[PDB]
């Protein structure tokens, strides 16, 4: 049976998934969970996943929560190769290490931005939100030592790591000057012939739509 | 070949992470301090082995890992005598996956937005959403803690990963017993564990209580 995945476009760490079954050759079932309408809330999920958030993979009635370890579990038990994640502990050591900054860093940033916009009615963005996404954007070009986040190789790290930029730079901004490794590193993803499909118009609808919230909240 | 090199300070819930799984490796670490408290991680040679500037770092015979989930996994994978404190089977893998970036993205990010401001920034209040955000991290985790410990019925890396942060957090955000009994039990699982106490209990203690003295100190 096909694997499937609950999951809504929007979210970053969703698309990461969606990236990483492209790249395997995988075909997901989608099956919506829409946050909006605390679907994610309903006790038929909260069944699948405790802590109520997607994505989560049913793997033929095995369940896999949380986007890395989904990741993980899709290369190990699908890839015909390990480039995606490698066996070789030290290799495989900055890959966990940079999935561990996305998830501590990155992501976490972002929610604390986004969260309370889509969600509590929010209308602003606090001074110290945007001082702790920039950081972060200062982070990221600092790990950009090579062409990839975890090395010279593209692996799950760089799938992880551009859905949630590609998701914040449109709301907090990522000033092109002074982020030039991450900018040749967005060229280098955008060059994959799935990337758009897979990751940058949700990336790019996230932001809008925050931006769109932010104006709604404002206004009542 | 040489011991192992851990740069780190043991008021540091990640370091105390790494401290508890060597441990528990029965694996010595020769400590090299680098005390936040006086921004020793923002010296140029510290730079150089981390851009990102955080601890703690291993220094492994010359290998560097960053990042404290990163550098379990590879002190488990290298040098466990079995591999149960981070277990090979993908689908028990997945679990513990998930719980180490729960640990990362929720557990220690929202530990670090309430200490960070304090600790750094000179603040001294606990904005009441940073309350918010700790209690239902708090939550989750009791959620998940339908096993003995976080990621199943055996203690793995993602319990160390998790206590080390909790132990921090409730001297400062409390962690009441009515409603986690969970964490509770699980807590008191951890305590029978001779090295608990000073590898982490302490450390975790006088965080919370340097955390609350910096905040009187920073007052007005
Ligand atoms: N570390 C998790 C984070 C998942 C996460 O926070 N997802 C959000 C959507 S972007 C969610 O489901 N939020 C609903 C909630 O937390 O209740 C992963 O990467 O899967
Ligand atoms: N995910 C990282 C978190 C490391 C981290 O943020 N450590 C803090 C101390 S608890 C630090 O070094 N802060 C200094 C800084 O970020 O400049 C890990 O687990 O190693």
């Amino acid at each position: 049976s096909n694997l499937v995945l609950y999951t809504l476009h929007l979210s970053p760490p969703c698309r990461a998934v969606e990236l990483t079954a492209k790249a395997l050759g995988l075909e997901l079932e989608q099956k919506t969970i829409n946050l909006l309408t605390g679907d994610h809330l309903k006790p038929e999920f909260v069944k699948l996943n405790p802590q109520h958030t997607i994505p989560v993979l049913d793997d033929n009635g095995t369940i896999i929560t949380e986007s890395h370890a989904i990741m993980i579990y899709l290369v190990t038990k699908y890839g015909k190769d390990d480039s995606l994640y490698p066996k070789d502990p030290v290799k495989q050591a900055r890959v966990n290490s940079a999935l561990h900054f996305e998830s501590g860093v990155l992501f976490a940033r972002m929610r604390f931005i986004f969260e309370r916009i889509l969600f509590f009615g929010k209308s602003d963005i606090p001074e110290d939100r945007v001082e702790y996404v920039q950081k972060s954007y200062e982070l990221l070009e600092d790990t950009l030592v090579d062409d990839f986040v975890a090395g010279p190789t593209m692996t799950i790290a760089d799938f992880s790591c551009i859905s949630t930029i590609s998701s914040i730079m449109g709301v907090v901004p990522l000033e092109q000057s002074k982020h030039p490794r991450i900018y040749a590193w967005i060229d280098r993803l955008k060059q994959l012939p799935y990337y758009e499909e897979a990751n940058g118009g949700g990336g790019t609808d996230l932001g809008k739509f925050v931006l769109a919230k932010k104006e709604e909240n404002a206004k009542a």
